[PDB]
RNA sequence: GGGCGGCCUUCGGGCUAGACGGUGGGAGAGGCUUCGGCUGGUCCACCCGUGACGCUC
């Protein structure tokens, strides 16, 4: 993944050597929160994987919470790059 | 929605010591498995990133 994780961070990132930023996580919580439940449909008896996805879906929430009460301007861009 | 909540400010702002992320590691009993594998937590380093984004009902 420190290629596929490593592309989403080049994509979302805000300046060259970004990584920490509100929206390099959210890109990366998005894409983890996807290959998760992709993940769920093969093996749908995982319940306890699940929990996981609940928490990452909560952490991405309040990440955004934080940036649209913080700097809409970025914000709007970030969920329209993406979905919501 | 409720309660609580970092540092400095001449209140306009400024921070990184919390939190999260990135990078590199630790664990003899995490879960599902079409057993050929997918997937959730968890602890530690840095002192790279964001910058209080936290905590609790």
């Amino acid at each position: 993944c420190k290629e596929e994780k490593q592309k989403v961070i080049q994509e979302f990132a805000r300046f060259p050597g970004d990584t920490g930023s509100t929206e390099v996580q959210v890109a990366l919580l998005t894409l983890r929160i996807n290959r998760l439940s992709e993940h769920l449909k093969v093996h749908k008896k995982d319940h306890h994987s699940h929990r996981g996805l609940l928490m990452m879906v909560g952490q991405r929430r309040r990440l955004l919470r934080y940036l649209q009460r913080e700097d809409p301007e970025r914000y709007r861009a970030l969920i329209e790059k993406l979905g919501i």
